[PDB]
């Protein structure tokens, strides 16, 4: 007798399991347990991932109901799982997604200075040099900064707290509370001083005293700071860190791209695709009988959306292990999820890795990992896949 | 058909699991096969361990050869793995160890202001802290820097050497080269340095000059800096990180030795007994057939001392899994080897793990871990276990 098999699979962002093929051709939706202990489908095929992340019954915000079969333990309130519903039922929306966007001016030209200066400090300094905790992520950190319109040297504390609000537990986390409550103090505190008047929580702070929202609580624009800063962070910071690793273990890719820049987008499409940074599927709570495949889901039921399930696909994407920048579907792939649910700052996080990969390339032709690939240190029970320390040479 | 049992079987330092006291029962000496492929000697009783340490057929030394099953790769030029044996054939073994003894007039004060201070900073800064990286590592650091006489800002650089240098990997680890010749440069310089006058490098700067070490090689005085500092670092740093596990995990017992720190002594023994700090069986090379219990070990074979197989052994330690603050047989555990190469530094890792404990119990009675124990992030792939982070509160 063996156990109902679990998930996740492997903590490893740096290859995907041969077993994620295997399911998804014997039985791309089948039941597994989580590490609450809850049973959930795991859907692995890219028809039935997309069908049920466009098919609003399978519900983002009915996870977060008391009683519910659960992926893991809310690291923040319940009502803030439909964050992105009550930003735009605050009629919000189109002012939160206008500010995050890489097209404000100034933008790209801070980014491209901020990598650089994160590059010639870590080459002053000399091999070896870790490319996660002093390259991807305070380039994620900074590049938040700005977006938000908060001072660069609140990033740092900011960012401490994302190793446990976004931990993926079975149980819950009391100092996810402690950082939660402490951050949204902070943003509260940003949204009342008269300093900030750029970007994200400038806009806010200008909304909140107009009188089309005036009924839009203070907690709901703390939140929204809170949560763009931490999920763009974490989202852009373990992307570009996994996406590094696999550029740097294909040094023709690498070098094709350092000769011709003008192909980075395309190389960082493709990254995208192939990027095991989301540590578990994407859960979704039936609010309805559906049948997904050979399965009835039945109401009240957890089901899990596997991205690399969909983004490895050979029947949609062939030759699914390999880099190839001239695909006729390349922008195709769900690192952004899809649907009702879509990446609102995918733009931005293309923006970020593109920027940071062109820089790197300048900077660092010969960039090569400074200890072998089974050294690096993965990080368990997270919501991302990421090296602990990527130590590099070049 | 099943593969040959692997080794390490986990990278938990929180728990041992229940196979070893079933090897233990069943085959306390049995064939297993390390990261390298090689095939090894698991020998996990305690008399069997025993044994093993004390007969000096089973060498240190010769591990390093060219050809010899490798538990792991060499970090260190091979050479290295003879430090001590070097050190006693140099006529240094005697002032080393006095060197490195908690002894010295202020160490201890110091100890404790240092832990003190450290803690006073995570107090004002507020919950959660992290009591690896912010505490046990610091204090480790700062500790060794004082034990060398180099100054407290050059501890740093060195630590950071650490995270690549104690590895436990297949394959040669090009940045443990970078970090080593680096290294040695420092601990060089140091010895060319007349502002150095203190501590270990102080006493081997002045025997240098010495003509009854007239022809000791620099490289062997520079190599004694760098192995010292990496070693007791990484294994005082990692000792009381994961003893804080245990006390913590143990509120009756951090509320004792709370109410009676006369008990600590006895209570750091027993956290001793029972730490996991090292992640692999202590390796030897057999140099002749030797009888272990069942089986015989062949000449050029890699035997693997399995130090919690000892010191969780039901026949030495009843009840092995509990501490006892008043066994018969105290200090009898493996934690620092046994025979020739026991450990030198065993008073100053006490002393240590004594006074951090301490200084932790009276600056946090109520410290707590703040998130759930399985959330902690066990290293990989590394000469010692150790969480990433480990979050508390109090
Ligand atoms: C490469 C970088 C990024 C990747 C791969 C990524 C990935 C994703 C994915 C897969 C989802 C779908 C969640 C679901 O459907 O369950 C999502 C949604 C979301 N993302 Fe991103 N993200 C990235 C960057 C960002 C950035 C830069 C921001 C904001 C500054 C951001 C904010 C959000 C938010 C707030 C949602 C929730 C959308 C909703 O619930 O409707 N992400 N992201
Ligand atoms: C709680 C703290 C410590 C623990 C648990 C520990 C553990 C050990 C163990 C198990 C060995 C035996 C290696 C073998 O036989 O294969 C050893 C040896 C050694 N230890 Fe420690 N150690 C600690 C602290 C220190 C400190 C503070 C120093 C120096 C400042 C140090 C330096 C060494 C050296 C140089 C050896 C090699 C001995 C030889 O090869 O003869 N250790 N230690």
């Amino acid at each position: 007798a063996t156990v109902l098999l679990e998930v996740p699979f492997s903590a490893r962002g740096d290859r995907i399991p041969d077993a994620v093929a295997e399911l998804r051709t014997r039985e791309p939706i089948r039941k597994v347990r989580t590490i609450t202990g809850a049973e959930a489908w795991l859907v692995s095929s890219y028809a039935l991932c997309t069908q049920v992340l466009e098919d609003r019954r399978f519900s983002m915000k009915e996870t977060a109901a008391a009683g519910a079969p659960r992926l893991n333990a809310l690291t923040v309130p319940p009502e803030v799982v439909n964050n992105m519903g009550n930003i735009a039922d605050a009629g919000l929306r189109k002012a939160v997604m206008k500010a995050i966007t890489p097209k404000a001016p100034g933008l790209e030209q801070f980014l491209r200075d901020t990598a650089n200066s994160l590059l010639d400090n870590l080459i002053t300094e000399g091999a070896p040099a870790d490319l996660r905790n002093d390259f991807a992520d305070p380039l994620a950190t900074a590049l938040h900064c700005k977006v938000l319109g908060i001072p660069q040297e609140d990033g740092p504390k900011l960012f401490r707290s994302l190793s446990i609000a976004f931990m993926s537990s079975a149980d819950p986390i009391p100092a996810a509370k402690i950082n939660w409550d402490r951050d949204i103090e902070y943003m509260a505190g940003i949204l009342e001083n008269p300093n900030i008047t750029t970007g994200l929580m400038g806009e806010l702070s200008r909304l909140r005293k107009d009188p089309a929202y005036s009924h839009v609580s203070d907690e709901l624009f703390a939140t929204i700071g809170v949560t763009f800063f931490g999920g763009g962070v974490i989202s852009t910071g373990s992307f570009l860190t996994t996406a590094l690793i696999s550029l740097i273990q294909r040094p023709q890719l690498r070098n094709l791209l350092h000769e011709k820049p003008e192909l980075i987008p395309a190389g960082v499409e493709e990254l995208l695709r192939i990027n095991l940074s989301f540590a578990d599927g994407l859960p979704r709570l039936a609010t309805a009988d559906i049948q997904v495949g050979d399965v009835l889901v039945r109401k009240g039921e957890l089901v899990l959306v596997l991205l690399e399930g969909a983004n490895f696909d050979p029947e949609h994407f062939p030759n699914p292990g390999s880099i190839e920048l001239d695909r006729p579907n390349p922008t195709s792939h769900l690192a952004f999820g899809r649907g009702q649910h879509f990446c609102p700052g995918s733009a931005l996080g293309r923006r970020h890795a593109q920027i940071g990969i062109e820089a790197l390339l300048k900077k660092m032709p010969g960039v090569d990992l400074a200890v072998p690939i089974d050294q690096l240190v993965w990080r368990t029970r997270f919501q991302r896949r990421i090296p602990e320390r990527l130590p590099v040479l070049w």
